[PDB]
């Protein structure tokens, strides 16, 4: 929770709305330090929930974890700064290059995110809602795991059957999640269960059914996906195993060729 002057800050357009108001775009300028893009929530009671997050942000140091610059809690706006990620959204981003990024590059990505979760869950830090609105792509194309809440610029065909119903959230789920994560990944950004219902989709999972190889997908990475999807969640493989798979295939591209009919 470094502690920011707010004459390094200057605050420009905004780029979405948050659960205590704006999110923007703006610039910090540190003594010695070159000036860099930010994103900053904004910010009323004396409520420290605000504050409370960047609390959370401020244990995770990881090149696949959203990076937190500090805040401001001595000055009007109270604020949450984060390094500014300029592709933004990873599903977004994927729709706007729809067709237009290598598989090689797609895993690299899912590659990235498999790290940040490792470490979160390393941590002992359960996500809760992964999913690929919740990753930013910064210009080099790395992944990098954020948590954008309540937020605007409920989600349950990303999470695991145990804690849509028993409300069991572990690491485990988090893989759940990962896995649809792949999924939106290797379809350029497509909705997971296309437009089927919240309900549709739980009465499809009950039913075993799983989302199918997204088109051109390597069989490889889809079994993957199937693996993050077992039912019984201690048999998915955990983050540790998922980043060496990935790693795998990455060494031994020729495996990728390998698509279904
Ligand atoms: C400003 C900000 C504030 C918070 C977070 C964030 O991800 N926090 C968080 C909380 C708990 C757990 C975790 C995790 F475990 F996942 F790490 C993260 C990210 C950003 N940074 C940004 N926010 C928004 C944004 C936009 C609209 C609504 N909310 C947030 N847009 C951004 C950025 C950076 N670049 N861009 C384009």
């Amino acid at each position: 929770a470094k502690e920011i002057d707010v004459s390094y800050v200057k605050i420009e357009e905004v780029i979405g709305a948050g659960e205590f108001g704006e999110v923007c775009r703006g610039r910090l300028k540190a003594p010695g330090k070159k000036e860099s893009c930010v994103a900053i929530k904004t910010l009323e009671r004396q409520r420290r929930e605000f504050l409370s997050e960047a609390s959370i942000m401020g244990q995770f140091e990881h090149p696949n974890i959203i990076r937190l610059e500090g805040v401001v809690t001595n000055s009007m706006p109270v604020m949450i700064l984060t390094e500014f990620m300029e592709n933004g959204a990873l599903d977004s981003f994927l729709r706007l290059n729809d067709g237009q990024f290598t598989v090689i590059q797609l895993v690299g990505m899912l590659r990235g995110i498999a790290s940040g979760m490792r470490y979160l869950a390393e941590m002992s830090y359960v996500h809760r809602d992964l999913a690929a609105r919740n990753i930013l792509v910064n210009s080099n194309l790395v992944c990098k795991v954020s948590d954008f809440g309540l937020s605007r610029f409920i989600p349950i065909r990303w999470t695991a059957p145990e804690a849509i119903a028993f409300r069991k959230f572990t690491s485990a789920s988090d893989v759940w999640s990962y896995g649809i994560v792949m999924w939106e990944v290797m379809s350029f950004g497509e909705r997971p269960y296309w437009d089927m219902s919240n309900q549709d989709v739980i009465n499809a999972i009950e039913q075993d059914y799983r989302l199918p190889p997204p088109p051109d997908c390597p069989t490889s990475l889809h079994q993957l996906m199937l693996d993050c999807w077992q039912k019984d969640r201690n048999a998915r493989p955990r983050f540790p195993q998922i980043v060496s798979a990935l790693d795998k295939m990455i060494r031994n591209p020729a495996s990728l060729k390998i698509v279904a009919r």
